[PDB]
C-alpha cells in the first residue's frame, strides 16, 4: 500500500491494472475502496462493469454519482464507484465519523481533470485529505491510483503523492499521421466501402445535426437491416420521442451525438455505434472526454471550437478513440484544415497538453480550510500550515486570508484552537460551497416566516440550482407564462423577489447589464424561471411540452434535472444538520422527484432500478401502487401492461432486454428490496 | 344474527352475554366485531379484558380509543373495542370502501348514554347505519347487542333496533338503600373496623381532597404497610411525581380519586382500591360512570352537585359500586341528608332515571346526511326520506332545512341526485363535524399562504381544538407570556389573529362578554393559549412546568394531550384528503407527539407500548434511537437503565411488573415489531 501513480494512453487497457490492484485490495484487507470517476455518465458505465466483474465474488458495488444513490448502507458496499465531488463528501463524512480506517483504497480515473478545471479543486483537496491522514496517523493505510494521457509533469504528481511514476506510450492500433493529395464525398465512400465506421466531431450543435442530415441524404442518394429497425423501435418509445431528423438519418447508418439529445437518446447512438450498427456518427466535444466509444477513423471538421482553437487537452482524448483493440489493425485520426486554419491545424497537431495547474481569497482555500477545521484534523494554527505544504500547490499565505473569512462570516469560533458553531458543522455536511452557504442561509430562513404550501413552486425555489447558466432564457416567454401565472404561484413570486417591473424591462428592452453586485435580482428572475420548468417537471408532463412551454430542450431539462435534484439533497442534508425538522421534511421527498420528474405517488414504485419515470406510471395506472405490491404479480400481467422476444425498451446497462423478460426482472428486483 | 338488546344492573356479570355472543359469532362466520364503550378508560380496560380472554384462540383484539390506534391494520384485527366517535368512523370508512360485509357484529355498552349527551347521536347514526344497510342489503347479516340499566323505554330502543329484549333487577349483593340524618367518628370507626372499604363521593375535588386530607388526619390521630410502600414508590416515580396530600393521606388507607389527577396516578389509586389497600376513597362525579371498581360501602356527601341536584342516571350507576360479587354478602348505599337536602335527597331515592331522547335544524342531522350521502347510500330524495324512519328520533321534515345548508356550504353538487364534490370527501373521512369544517377548511387555506415553518407553534395552532373549555385562562399569566415570547412565536400570533390590544383588554378589565357572534376572536387568543400549552407539551417539559407556566393542572394538560392528539389526526386526514401534501406531511408527524408528548426522534421509539415518554427519554438518552436498536440488547442493560422484586413501574394493564421483568418486555416486544 506504498500508493501509485501511472498514465497510459486510453484505448490500451489502462484500467487493468487499476481493476487487478482493487481488487486484490478488497480480498485482502476487506476494506472499502472508491473508484473517482470524473463524469457521471462514465461513472455509472463504470460501475456496471465492476458490478458485472465482480458479482462472482461477493464484492458489493455501488457508487455515488449524480444525483443518485445506493439504496444500502455505505457499510455493506466493498466498492464505491463514485464522482469527485460525491467522492469528497463521503471522504468529509468519513471524516467528521471518525471511521476513516473503512478505508483501503481510492483510485482515480482521468487525473489530468486537476488542472485548470471547475471540478479539478475538489480532486486536489479529496486527494489531499487522504496524505495528511495517513502521516498524522500510519504510510500504508490507503493506498492512491491515478490515471491520465502523457502528462508533462507525471513525475510531479507521483512526488506530491508520494507514490511510483509508470509512463508509457502503447497501443496495439497505433495511429498514423501524413498529408495526402470538398473531397469528403469521396472520402466518406471510400470510408464506408471498406466496411469501417466513422467517427466526425463537430464545434457546434445546430451544424452537427445539419450535416449529419446531408451526409444521410448523399448516402440516399447514390443508393443489418433488422437491427437498424430494432434502434428505430427503441428510440420511437421514449418520453421525447424520436427526432423528425434522427428518424430520416439513421436508417443510412448516420446519427449525431451532443448535449441537446436524452441522456437515453445518447445511450442508444452509443450502444448502436459500439455494435457497429451505426457507421457515421456526427459527435461533438462532450462524447471527446465521455464512454469509451473506439471508432477505426476518426474525423474533425475544423479547430475552432467556440471562437477559439480546439483545446489540446482535448483532442488527444478526440483521437483516443480512433481505433479498435482487438478488430482493427490501424487507425486514423484526419483533421480538415483550410487556407487560415493550416497554421492552427498544424499548431494543435504538435505539442502535447498544457501543464497541470492547482486553482488554489480563492474559494477552494476557504472550502479546504472549513473541511479541515469542522472535520476536526486541523484546529490550531500550528497544523494547519502542514495543511498547505500537503497540497497540489505547494509540492508543484493565503490561509489567514480565508480562515479570517471564515470567522468572519461566522463559519467558525476562535478559542488557541478553532471550531465549528452550527453552520460550519451544517456546511460541511452539506457539501456547498461555503461562498453561497450564507445565502443559502439567508433565503431558506426568509422562507421559513412566511412559506407557502399550497403548491411545490416554493419548495422548488429554494432548491433550485443556479452556479450555471443551463439554459438562455427567452424573457418574452417567462412574460407571457407570468401573465398566466395563478395566484398562488404568484404569492411565492412576489415573497422570493420576482417583480412586474424587471420582468416588463426584459420583455421589450435589452437584457439589463448587471454591471454591479447588487443586481443578483437578475439571478432571482431567473431561478425563478428554472423553479417554474422544475414544477413542471416534478408534476411529470412530457419533455416536449417543457420544451415548448419555456424553451429549454430536454437535454437542458435533464442536465437541470440532475443538477437541482443533487441541489435538492445538498439542501436537506443542510436543514437537517441545522435543526430546521420542517424544512427538512418538506425538502426530503424531493431530491428523488426532481431525479425521476415524477409525483409523490411515484417515489415508492421508483425504488426498483428497473422503472423509467413512464414505466412508474404504467404500473401505477394499473394498480401496482408499491413496490411490495409489484412484487406479488405474476410476469405475464406485467408483460401485458408493458406492452399495452423483441428489444423495445432502453435502461442503463441492458443486456438482450425484451418486453418479455424485462418484466421478469422487474418483479425480480423488487422481491429483493422487500 | 336477528340482534339482540337487553338490560341488567351492573356487579351481577352483565356483560358475560356479550363475552359468549362475541366469541360464537367472530369464531362461527369469521367477521369482526366491534365493541363499542362510552370513555377511553372503559375501552382500555375492556380491550385488555378481552385480550386475556381470548389470546388462547387466535382472536386479535385491538381497539380504536381516544388519540390511540392499532399498530396493524383493520383486515387482520377480529374485535376492535372502540369509542362511540371512532366506532362511527370505522362504519363511515368501511361504507366507502364498500367492506361493509366484513362486519358481523357491533355490542354497545352502555346504552343509556344514547340519550341526552354530547355524544350519544354518534351512537344514533352509528347504529342507523347498520339498521339501513342491513335492511337495504339482507338473517345473519350484523348482530346488536346492547347494555344498561333499568331504561323506563328498553322496549321501545328494541323495537327501533328490531331486537329481542331482557330486563332484570338482580344482584348477588342484595343494596340496601337507607337514608339518615356527632356520631361521625363512631360511624368512620366502626366501618373501617370491619375490615370493608368505603367510596365516598364529592362534587367538588378542593372539597374532596380537604376530606380525603382531614379523614387522613383522624385515622392518624386516633392510631399491608409492605403493599402501601409498594403503591407509595409507584406513585414517586411517575412524570408528575407525587403530591404532598397524597404523600399523607395514603398511608392512612385513604385516597382520592378526580380529573385532576393524571391518567396513571388514577390508575394507581383505582387498583389500589380494588385490591383492598386503600380502604377510603373520595372520588368524584367522575368515577361514577368510569372503570368497575366495586366497594362494600357507598357513601355520597351531598346531593348537590355542581349548583344543582344530582343527577338521577349518576345515583343509579354510583349505587352498582356497593357490593362485590364473591366476597361480600351485602351492600349499603348511605346519602347523607339535610334540614333543606332532606327532600332533594328523598326525591333522589325514588323514582328511575329518565326517558332516552334522541338530540335530533341541528348539526347531528347535517352529520347523518353527509355521512349517508357521501358513504354513497343515500344519494337521492326518495330513500332519504326511508333514514329518517330508520332513526330512534322517529320511532320514538328537517332534512331539507338541513340539506339545503351543505349545499349552501358546497358540501355536496346537486343533479335528482346528489353527490359531494371534495369538502363533504373531506369531511367525513376526517371524521369532522361539517359545522366545523368550514372553519377549518378557511383556516388551513389561510395558513398554506403565509406558513411560518421556523417552530412547531403553527401546525399546533391549527391543531389546536377549541370546542370545550379545558381549563380556564388566566389573562394576566397570559399577558406576562406573551410579552417573553420570541419574536418568530409572535410572527404566528399576528398571522393567526392575536392582537395586543385584545390581551391588554383582558390583562386588566373584566372578560369581554362574547355577546356578539362576531367576538370569535376571543376563540383565537384562547386557541394561541392552548396552542402554547401544546407547544411546550411537545418539547418534553414537565408536567409541573407546564402548570406553573400556564396554570392548568396536570390532568386538564392530558384531557388537552388526547384532544389535541385526535384532533390533530382528524385533520391530518382531512388535508389528506383534500390533496394538501404540503399540509399532510407537517401535520403527520404530530399526531403521536400530541398522545405522547414527545420531541420528533422519540417518535420511532415509543412504537412499544410499553414506553411512557419518561421510559422512552431514558432509552433514548442511553443510545437506543430506534426500536430495532432496542431489540438487539440484553435484558440486564436495559434493567440498569431503567433502575438507574419491588413493582415500581407502572404500565396501562399491568401485572407483577418490576424493573427486572419489564425490560425483558420491553425487548420482547420491540423483537415482535420487527
Ligand atoms: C449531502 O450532499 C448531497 C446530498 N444528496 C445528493 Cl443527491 C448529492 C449530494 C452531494 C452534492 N455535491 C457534492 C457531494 C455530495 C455528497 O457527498 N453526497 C453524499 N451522499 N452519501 C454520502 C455518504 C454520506 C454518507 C456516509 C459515508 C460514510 C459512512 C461510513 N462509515 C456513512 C455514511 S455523501
Ligand atoms: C380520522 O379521524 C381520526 C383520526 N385520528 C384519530 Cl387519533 C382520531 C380520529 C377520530 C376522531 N374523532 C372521531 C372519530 C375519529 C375516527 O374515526 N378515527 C379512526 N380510527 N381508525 C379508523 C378506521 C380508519 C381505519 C379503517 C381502515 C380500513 C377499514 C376497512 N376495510 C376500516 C377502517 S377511523
Amino acid at each position: 500500500g506504498k500508493n501509485l501513480v501511472y498514465s497510459a494512453p486510453t484505448s490500451a487497457g489502462k484500467t487493468l491494472v487499476a481493476e487487478l490492484l482493487i481488487l486484490k485490495r478488497v480480498l485482502e484487507m476487506r476494506k472499502k475502496a472508491l473508484f473517482i470517476l470524473p463524469f457521471v455518465s462514465v461513472a455509472k458505465e463504470k460501475k456496471y462493469y465492476l458490478q458485472s466483474l465482480f458479482q462472482e465474488v461477493g464484492i458489493k458495488v455501488d457508487g455515488y454519482m449524480g444525483s443518485t444513490s445506493p439504496s444500502r448502507h455505505f457499510s455493506s458496499l466493498d466498492i464505491a464507484v463514485c464522482t469527485i465531488e460525491r467522492a469528497n463528501g463521503l471522504i468529509n463524512r468519513l471524516i467528521e465519523e471518525n471511521k476513516m480506517d473503512l478505508l483501503g483504497m481510492v483510485v482515480v480515473d482521468e487525473l489530468h481533470m486537476l488542472g485548470d478545471s471547475h471540478r479539478g479543486y475538489l480532486l486536489e483537496l479529496l486527494l489531499t485529505k487522504i496524505c495528511y491522514i495517513t502521516r498524522k496517523s500510519a504510510s500504508n493505510a490507503v493506498q492512491i491510483v491515478g490515471m491520465s494521457a502523457t502528462l508533462p509533469n507525471l513525475e510531479l504528481v507521483a512526488s506530491w503523492l508520494n507514490a511510483e511514476l509508470y509512463h508509457t506510450d502503447f497501443r496495439p492500433v497505433p495511429l498514423l499521421e501524413s498529408v495526402k493529395v470538398d473531397h469528403v464525398v469521396s472520402l466518406c465512400y471510400e470510408t464506408i466501402c471498406d466496411n469501417h465506421s466513422v467517427l466526425l466531431f463537430c464545434p457546434s450543435k445546430k451544424w452537427c445535426e445539419k450535416l449529419a442530415d446531408i451526409i444521410a441524404r448523399e448516402f440516399y442518394n447514390l443508393h443489418e437491416q433488422k437491427e437498424l429497425l430494432e434502434v428505430m423501435d427503441q428510440l420511437r418509445r421514449l418520453p421525447s420521442g424520436l427526432d423528425s431528423v434522427l428518424q430520416k438519418t439513421v436508417p443510412w447508418g448516420v446519427a449525431f451525438h451532443h448535449a441537446g439529445l436524452t441522456f437515453e437518446e445518447r445511450d442508444i447512438i452509443e450502444g448502436a455505434f459500439r455494435q457497429g450498427l451505426i457507421r457515421v456518427l456526427a459527435a461533438t466535444s462532450t462524447l471527446s472526454s465521455g464512454v469509451n466509444l473506439p471508432a477505426r477513423r476518426v474525423i474533425i471538421r475544423t479547430p475552432i471550437f467556440g471562437g477559439r482553437p480546439l483545446d489540446i487537452l482535448t483532442y488527444k482524448q478526440m483521437v483516443g478513440r480512433a481505433g479498435r483493440k482487438g478488430v482493427d489493425t490501424v487507425g486514423e485520426s484526419i483533421l480538415i484544415c483550410k487556407n487560415s486554419e493550416k497554421s492552427k491545424g498544424i499548431a494543435l497537431l504538435q505539442g502535447s497538453l498544457k501543464p497541470v495547474r492547482s486553482c488554489l481569497v480563492t474559494g477552494s482555500m476557504i472550502r479546504a480550510i472549513l473541511e479541515i477545521i469542522v472535520g476536526g484534523v486541523a484546529s490550531t494554527s500550528q497544523d494547519m500550515h502542514t495543511y498547505a505544504a500537503c497540497t497540489f500547490l505547494a509540492a508543484s499565505g493565503a490561509i489567514e486570508a480565508c480562515v479570517m473569512w471564515l470567522l468572519e462570516n461566522e463559519f467558525i469560533q476562535s478559542t488557541k484552537v478553532y471550531h465549528p458553531t452550527h453552520l460550519g458543522s451544517a456546511t460541511l455536511s452539506s457539501s456547498l460551497s461555503p461562498a453561497d452557504t450564507l445565502d443559502i442561509f439567508a433565503d431558506l430562513q426568509r422562507a421559513m416566516k412566511g412559506f407557502v404550501l399550497e403548491n411545490d413552486l416554493h419548495i422548488l425555489y429554494l432548491v433550485t440550482p443556479m452556479f450555471e447558466d443551463w439554459t438562455t432564457i427567452d424573457w418574452y416567454r417567462f412574460f407571457c407564462l407570468w401573465e398566466k401565472l395563478p395566484t398562488s404561484m404568484k404569492r411565492v413570486a412576489e415573497l422570493v423577489g420576482v417583480e412586474e417591473g424587471f420582468l416588463a424591462r426584459c420583455v421589450k428592452g435589452k437584457v439589463v447589464a448587471r454591471t454591479e453586485r447588487q443586481h443578483r435580482q437578475m439571478a432571482i428572475h431567473k431561478r425563478f424561471f428554472t423553479s417554474l420548468v422544475l414544477l413542471d417537471l416534478i408534476s411529470e408532463v412530457p419533455l416536449r411540452e417543457i420544451n415548448q412551454k419555456y424553451g429549454c430542450n430536454r437535454g437542458q431539462i435533464q442536465s437541470l434535472q440532475q443538477s437541482a435534484a443533487v441541489y435538492a439533497g445538498m439542501i436537506t442534508v443542510f436543514s437537517n444538520r441545522l435543526g430546521w425538522h420542517n424544512m427538512e421534511l418538506l425538502l426530503s421527498q424531493f431530491q428523488k422527484r426532481l431525479t425521476f420528474g415524477i409525483q409523490r405517488e411515484l417515489c415508492d414504485l421508483v425504488r426498483v432500478s428497473l422503472l423509467n419515470a413512464q414505466r412508474a406510471r404504467v404500473l401505477y395506472a394499473s394498480g401496482f401502487h408499491t413496490v411490495a405490491d409489484l412484487a406479488r404479480a405474476n410476469i405475464v400481467e406485467v408483460e401485458v401492461i408493458l406492452k399495452n422476444n423483441m428489444r423495445t425498451i432502453w435502461v442503463t446497462g441492458r443486456k438482450g432486454l425484451t418486453e418479455r423478460e424485462a418484466a421478469a426482472l422487474i418483479v425480480e428486483e423488487a422481491r429483493m428490496i422487500l
